[PDB]
């Protein structure tokens, strides 16, 4: 089936934005999971995508903006951004986040680190 | 329909012996849950009509999907398609974040509303 495992790795993070590196961990028929490695002082500009985006902060500290809201996000915090909802972020510290997209975000399939897929 | 959620060390609700659960956030297509799992516990074999993609925040487990068996450490990830048999053995005090698609309605009742903004 669409079953897959993936092992953690410290390499193969593809650049996306200045200070923002991305890697697709796993994906299936309905979801796609990425891991965002973001550097202190960097920033995600405002963008909208036709994919629901639900996330979890593994480490670090960021400021997550959604619509009019502005919230400081630290390790263990989570968020769910519906499709086409404006969102951006300021990266205050070296942070890592796990973000799952739905439906399967076809564009990010190519970022999969196939060296770690079991 | 957007929402943030802050981390809180409580309101992790009973699910199974040694398995506590908390729904962090949920949307129109996804639902995120966090499983706190005690060393030596086990999830029994089950199937649900929801795709289950997960990330191991900490610990060490043994995840079974169909014939496959893999030892899962922190930073590892998996994806279990809908109605696929799966279970796990817990080797250490572990934490996993799991997202379900479509939004798993019967898990909305585990949402820790005290930390949702
Ligand atoms: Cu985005
Ligand atoms: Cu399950």
């Amino acid at each position: 089936m669409a079953s897959m495992y993936a092992k953690h790795s410290a390499q193969n993070y593809q650049p996306l934005l200045p200070g923002i590196k991305i890697k697709t961990l796993v994906y299936g028929e309905l979801t796609l999971m990425t891991e965002f490695v973001m550097d202190k002082g960097s920033s995600l500009p405002d963008h909208t995508h036709p994919y629901e985006q639900t996330g979890y902060l593994v480490s670090g500290k960021i400021i997550l903006y959604i619509e009019d809201k502005k919230q400081q996000i630290m390790a263990g915090d989570s968020w769910c951004i519906p499709k086409n909802v404006h969102h951006h972020a300021e990266i205050l510290e070296n942070s890592v986040a796990v973000e799952v997209f739905a439906p399967t975000r076809e564009e990010y399939i190519k970022y999969l680190d196939r060296t770690t897929v079991v």
